[PDB]
RNA sequence: GCUUUUUGUUCG
């Protein structure tokens, strides 16, 4: 209901909502196949990415967040990719996304940067990447933590 | 034939 994509509301300036929710993917497929898998239709469009890892399985989670800059770049992604198969691995799984429950790359270092998933490996980590200028796109350091 | 489905306080 409230995490459903529709483009036409995208389109019209309605729904502002930029966090999406890549769901059905691959359990063997990682960070870089990810990151490149979007960066077809979708390069630099995006300035935050977070694909879910099972440390003890070694393998994502079926799931990965991506914040996109722009949310107009939510239709492009979503009419190249949602309802194909991924053509890898034997799965028969199909993309589909839906918006995110934490909205906002502000929103998504408040929650990840005092997390015991930034002590893991940096390809089981969640990815910043600069949002405006001539910089944009390029991979940032991840802002340290600051608990108590 | 390849898997966890709204983000690890639970390490599966």
């Amino acid at each position: 209901d409230r995490n459903s994509v529709d483009y036409a509301q995208i389109a019209s300036g309605i729904d502002t909502r930029t966090t999406v929710m890549i769901k059905n993917i691959p359990n063997k497929f990682t960070q870089q196949m990810l990151r490149d898998y979007i960066d077809v239709t979708n390069k630099g469009t995006y300035d935050f990415l977070y694909l879910r890892i099972d440390f003890v399985n070694k393998c994502n989670v079926g799931y990965a967040f991506i914040n996109f800059i722009e949310p107009q770049s939510i239709i492009t992604f979503g009419k190249a990719r949602v309802g194909t198969q991924w053509n890898v691995f034997h799965s028969e799984k199909i993309c589909d996304i839906s918006y995110a429950n934490i909205q906002g790359k502000d929103r998504l270092i408040e929650k990840f940067r005092n997390s015991c998933v930034m002590d893991e490996n940096p390809a089981y980590r969640p990815k910043i990447f600069v949002s405006h200028g001539p910089n944009r796109g390029m991979e940032e350091p991840f802002p340290a933590p600051n608990n108590a």
